[PDB]
């Protein structure tokens, strides 16, 4: 549960990402798979690559990271009301995907990483105490739903 000023930060801060939302999606799928590989064995369509600058050099990546990211605001727009939105997700995730809740942590985490990467000095403590109180919530929340379904 986040107050009024702390979405405010969240917005404010989702502005940066949506000025290029494929650069911002790039690096924070490059961040995850580089520091967490056995993430990449989740995607049948990007377990191929196997060097950073294969991942660099993809649209596909690219592409997916616009889509994710474009979700995650999506989400992160609706203040905490996104029952609607995350609901596929959360079911999606584990139920096809099979995507353990803690590499929701390490994207999470990627997330905070990128930020500052792309705007060092831009990124202030009270944005990134916003910043990751939101995406504990969402996480929170796709617990929640994983537990419902007995996901491990
Ligand atoms: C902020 C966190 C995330 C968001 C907003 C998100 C969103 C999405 C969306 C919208 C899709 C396409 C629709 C669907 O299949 O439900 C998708 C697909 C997928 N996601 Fe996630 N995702 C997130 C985190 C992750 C993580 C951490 C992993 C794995 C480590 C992952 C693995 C996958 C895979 C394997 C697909 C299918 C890709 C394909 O074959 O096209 N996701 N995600």
């Amino acid at each position: 549960g986040l107050s009024d000023g702390e979405w405010q930060q969240v917005l404010n801060v989702w502005g940066k990402v949506e000025a290029d939302i494929a650069g911002h999606g790039q690096e924070v799928l490059i961040r995850l798979f580089t520091g967490h590989p056995e993430t990449l064995e989740k995607f049948d369509k990007f377990k191929h690559l196997k060097t950073e600058a294969e991942m660099k050099a993809s649209e596909d990546l690219k592409k997916h990271g616009t889509v994710v990211l474009t979700a995650l605001g999506g989400i992160l727009k609706k203040k905490g009301h996104h029952e609607a939105e995350l609901k596929p997700l959360a079911q999606s995730h584990a139920t096809k995907h099979k995507i353990p809740i803690k590499y929701l942590e390490f994207i999470s985490d990627a997330i905070i990483h990128v930020l500052h990467s792309k705007h060092p000095g831009d990124f202030g403590a009270d944005a990134q105490g916003a910043m990751t109180k939101a995406l504990e919530l969402f996480r929170n929340d796709i617990a929640a739903k994983y537990k419902e379904l007995g996901f491990q």
